[PDB]
């Protein structure tokens, strides 16, 4: 059969409601694929052979009891077929250490989601600068100065660092906020950090759009997260609403703009996130959403995917 | 002329007895380039267009004052012809993140020593496994009990971060060491981050050798470090002697074996560590040794990277 | 009744086999004390007034289910009239800010075991800097060339970081070990940390042996911990093996001597650790081993501690 | 002659111009004290004897050479008569394991300014809980819900760590604001430390005072610190402007309620903060501000404190 591994974060302590990672193994299982369990510590090198003790795996939808292990053992990572790697954010030296290791399975012919080359290349946030055409204004530095000065020409700014998701230290510095300073000092960490500052987005107040893209592929629907209450992120991990639409028409035109270089890459399942007719950041390691979009539409997008997996292994 | 920027640590601390990227810019004055200086604080991406305060700057061999700046500007970097990224370790975000800035002048045709995807890709301690035929026996794992079950096979093995330069926590446990447990807990940061364990090799009495090569060609001397006193290092940072040497017939078949591949991905400066004949690391970001070995031998190795650097341009 | 209050690390996490904590709070509710339950988080300040959100406790030794919580609510902590501080090391700032919270509850009146102002004046480590003649040779510094006299001197020495426990970074550097400069440069964090470096006791073969003092009194019978296997760490944390024994002579001998100390400045529950005839270290924030000496030997050290604390409120 | 010891930051670095532990060396010296330098590495515990390398020292007002070592030697620190600690902020644990060895010398009967066990007992931040008559409403809390709460009754606060000084990081979260939630992220870490929140005092306006008491007594003028520009700091370090003022009768109001207990405590050299008529927070680490009041004003400073000194070693 396929024998498919899986890197990612403990299993143990998911929430099989919520999470993508867990709605992929329910369809690899109901397909007939073999499942092999990893967390990043069970992965290593040993004169340049990566190897890693597995665990096959064996997936249920039930809350008292979602897995179950069949047995454990060491094996070459180049026995499996597949790797879905998606281990959370952040973006860390750790991670990047992890796709050196996959990559040397890949070079044995192992197909990697997503391709470790690629993880490495595409930052979350800065992978926009190679679509500054379809983002807003977007400016990464060290300096107050330039942060300040972003702050006059735009009067209405978002201030976020590098490497975090779901929300993780987002300012919104409108006019007459008497914190640029301090927030600029707290991100740059008194200018020794990189930070980005983009222009404030009105229609986030519509939905920080979640739209999916399976090998080069737009998913027809998205989720529009919206904010909540006393909250300036849309995130669903910092109490974001979440509402599934079809795609609009300038959701389509950014998705296909993107499309071709995610499938050129290897970056098989991306999220995008949009708002507005804006694309803000492209997540490449652990996108979710999946279970949402499902429960409300005829789409089966874990069936998109492992077609594409398949189709990859042909 | 051609204009040749560097991206370093802070100029006004650096040694320039001892100091490369110093010896590098000293013979780009020579030959008449325009020399912009950056630190990693001066260079931004504003709408994905790299750009960058620089410095004009002028050098001089005189101990009261080695350089001055001869005006300042901002420009995008893809007004350089040539940036060295000369930046020291650590190997840790920033220095990445650092990189897809260099990328996007090196998409507008700026040539980058060495290139940014390269410096992602091969990591000074794990690419190694890249060459694993040459490299002593190599573990890279986070589990304690991989470590000391490879203790136990090999009797004296050194432990090291993959991170750091200059003989920064390398341990050496031999036969009988107390510690192997709080070692281990120490590098992994009790399970949670990956270290390297390699055999010792007993020819490190002889030296680490230092291998410089440009554009995949080996120069042909080498300053060997040799460990001082009590010290398990043989690194000139942890107070090593070196010494230099015309390269032995083993040094020459390593040094082309890797040859190629350097070329290859444009890492067209390199420092390769050898012991023995046996590779130990492989250093991309900034290589030292070249004022030690150009005082004893008639070679300038200077020279030869700039001639590398004006043959890619041309 | 007696309202009696804790500040621990969750409950939801602790092993009640080996828990003395959790032994402690069964006492107090075999007494007929109400359990008010809190964690660090649950602590303020409201200007000047120590006020904590607690939770009515219920404890009974079931491995299923130990404790509940049967309501809960938001007091000034001079409301209780016991407050046990149990939060486990590292000795940090967070936890010296909860002393100063704990501190103005005692001041109106509530008795503080242990009392605020010693956990911030003897630290496990430093404290046995007041007592020179029952420990071994012993120094603090931040100097690697410090160290390596005092090597050189002892031929055989602990070195160890102040602020943990448990077996936390303890290095033995007996003769002829290589590594003295890279263990100095990782305690030291180059010199910017201060680290403790004690002579070797041989004696640790025969047992670590924890000895409990209530208010100034030696609990009779102590538990000598084993160092295991490949293991340098006597602690039970680090796997060390336990044995109960009654106290020797020495032990009496070195228990007296603090004992009066203890007692007069409020630390009304001390874990003595003894290597032989030498105290290494006096644990005061959450020192444990009742369960496993109780076991063995007809002694309620629970019960002294009520009964010590109800003298205290008299 | 007297011995006074002075344990600072790295001379070669400081001010002259600004700097108080200076200004208070040219007068020990003007007064033919014998000075000895020390820097934190330099203090050391050998069997509980605090034990120090000292250097002799001169200072002399001269911008190109300040200081100068005439000798150095290794003393027990029972031998100066007088050690000053000048030791900036952070509080941190190295600060702390300093005032035990500090403590040891000064149980030898050595003088200490300030008192090591009033250093660890008067947070410079929470010591405002013993006089909550005098500060603004002050919440000390690890949750955002309380936090919350604070703003909507007080609609505009001050937001600040417990641990630094100099307006390091400052938050005024005013009505409207959109990042309370990221704020109180970032300053409790996701709850797991303390932040303080008080109502903000728009008296700020007129001036941060540093109000500067010797031995319980109130220096008769002050400094007010005016923020400056896009700044919600007072601070002379975040860029406040200084002027010298009389106080006014409620700065001796303030200052004598305080004065007192100041005394009692051995915190000889104390710097209040004052806002309008609030106290806000009670500098007893490093104190600045000497330099321009006494520029300004016929009364020194440095006199009244070596005068105090004097009394308390008779
Ligand atoms: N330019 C923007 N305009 C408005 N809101 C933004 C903007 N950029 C980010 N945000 C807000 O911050 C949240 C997270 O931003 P994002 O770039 O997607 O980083 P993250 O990885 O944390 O999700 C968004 O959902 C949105 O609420
Ligand atoms: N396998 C080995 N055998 C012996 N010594 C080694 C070995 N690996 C590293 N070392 C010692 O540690 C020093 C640094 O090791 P290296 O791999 O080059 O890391 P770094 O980047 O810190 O220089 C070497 O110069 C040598 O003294
Ligand atoms: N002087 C010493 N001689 C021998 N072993 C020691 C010595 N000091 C510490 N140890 C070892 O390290 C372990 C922990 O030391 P200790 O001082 O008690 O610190 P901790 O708080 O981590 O328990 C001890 O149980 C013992 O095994
Ligand atoms: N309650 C307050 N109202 C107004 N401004 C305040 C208040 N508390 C602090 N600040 C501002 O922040 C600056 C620093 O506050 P402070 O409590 O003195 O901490 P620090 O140790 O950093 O000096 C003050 O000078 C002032 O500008
Ligand atoms: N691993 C998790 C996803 C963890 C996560 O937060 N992922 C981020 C991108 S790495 C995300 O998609 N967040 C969506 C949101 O917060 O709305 C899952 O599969 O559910
Ligand atoms: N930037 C410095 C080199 C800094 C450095 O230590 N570089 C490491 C590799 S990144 C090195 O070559 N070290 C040689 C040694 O310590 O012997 C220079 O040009 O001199
Ligand atoms: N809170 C725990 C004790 C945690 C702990 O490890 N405490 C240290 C001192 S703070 C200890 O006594 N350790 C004994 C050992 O490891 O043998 C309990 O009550 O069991
Ligand atoms: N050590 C320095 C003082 C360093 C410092 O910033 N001290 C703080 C208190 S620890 C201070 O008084 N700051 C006054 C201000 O920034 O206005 C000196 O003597 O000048
Ligand atoms: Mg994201
Ligand atoms: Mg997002
Ligand atoms: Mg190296
Ligand atoms: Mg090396
Ligand atoms: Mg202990
Ligand atoms: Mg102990
Ligand atoms: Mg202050
Ligand atoms: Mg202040």
């Amino acid at each position: 059969m396929i024998k498919l591994g899986i890197v990612m974060d403990p299993i143990a302590n998911i929430n099989i409601k919520k999470d993508s990672s867990f709605a992929m193994l329910l369809e690899a299982q109901r397909r007939g694929y073999e499942l092999h369990y990893m967390e990043m510590g069970d992965l290593y090198l040993i004169n340049g052979e990566a190897r890693a003790h597995t665990r096959t795996l064996n997936v249920k939808q039930n809350y008292e009891e979602w897995f179950s292990f069949v047995g454990e053992q060491d094996l070459p990572l180049a026995d499996l077929d597949v790797i879905l790697m998606r281990k959370d954010p952040p973006f860390d030296t750790e991670f990047i250490y992890a796709t050196y290791i996959l990559e040397r399975a890949e070079e044995k012919g192992t197909l990697i989601v997503n391709k470790p080359q690629s993880l490495r290349d595409c930052n979350e946030k800065l992978f926009t600068a190679w679509f500054s055409d379809l983002t807003p204004e977007t400016l990464v530095t060290r300096n107050k100065a330039q942060l300040k000065a972003f702050w006059e020409k735009h009067s209405d700014i978002i201030l976020k660092p590098l490497d975090g998701m779901g929300g993780a230290s987002i300012f919104r510095v409108k006019e007459g906020d008497p914190n640029l300073g301090v927030i600029a000092e707290t991100l740059t960490e008194h200018g020794t950090r990189y930070c980005m500052a983009q222009n404030y987005l009105p229609a986030i107040k519509d939905g920080d759009k979640r739209v999916l893209v399976v090998d080069g592929e737009p998913v027809p629907y998205c989720l529009a997260r919206i904010p909540q209450g006393g909250e300036t992120r849309g995130n669903l991990a910092a109490g974001g609403r979440g509402e599934p639409r079809p795609l609009t028409e300038s959701d389509w035109k950014i998705a296909r703009q993107i499309g071709p270089t995610l499938k050129e890459k290897g970056l098989i399942f991306v999220g995008l996130d949009i708002i507005g007719d804006r694309l803000t950041e492209i997540n490449v390691t652990s996108p979710t959403c999946i279970r949402e979009i499902e429960a409300e539409f005829p789409v089966s997008i874990t069936g998109m995917l492992m077609d594409a997996i398949e189709a990859r292994l042909q």
